[PDB]
DNA sequence: CTCACACGTGGGACTAG
DNA sequence: CTAGTCCCACGTGTGAG
C-alpha cells in the first residue's frame, strides 16, 4: 500500500507549502509584517499580512 | 498536562492560516492565472501564486 | 504555559490496468 | 477490483521562551 512512499511523497506536498509560503514573507517588501500582533513567523499571521502588501497595492484610484 | 488532547489548538489556531492562504485568494486575480502553469486549485500551491502576482505588482508601468 | 510545527494517516475524486 | 497519483486535514510528540 503506497502510503509507504504517499509518507515520503506528502511530505513533499506538504513542504511545497513551506518553500513557497516561506518565499512569501520572505520577500513580502512591507516590512510591517515584522511589526505587530504577529504570534508567529511561520504561516498564518505572515500570510495575513501577506495579503495585505498587496492589500496596500490593489489601491487602483490615485487621486 | 493536555499534551495529547490540546488538540483543538491546531486547528481553532490553523484556521486563520487557512484564509490567510484565502484573502490571498481574494486579492489574486484569476484573469492572472493563465500566465501560470497550472499546477492545480490547492492550498499550497496557490500560495505560489501570490508570490507570482505579488512579485509582478511592484514593477507596475517600469519601461 | 502557550506557540507554533512538522510527522502519518486514513483518505475520498480520478485515473490507468 | 488494484494500485498509483493529489492534495486536506486532523492529533501529536517537542523544541523555545
Amino acid at each position: 500500500m503506497k502510503r509507504e512512499s504517499h509518507k515520503h511523497a506528502e511530505q513533499a506536498r506538504r513542504n511545497r507549502l513551506a518553500v513557497a509560503l516561506h518565499e512569501l514573507a520572505s520577500l513580502i517588501p512591507a516590512e510591517w509584517k515584522q511589526q505587530n500582533v504577529s504570534a508567529a513567523p511561520s504561516k498564518a499571521t505572515t500570510v495575513e499580512a501577506a495579503c495585505r502588501y498587496i492589500r496596500h497595492l490593489q489601491q487602483n484610484g490615485s487621486t
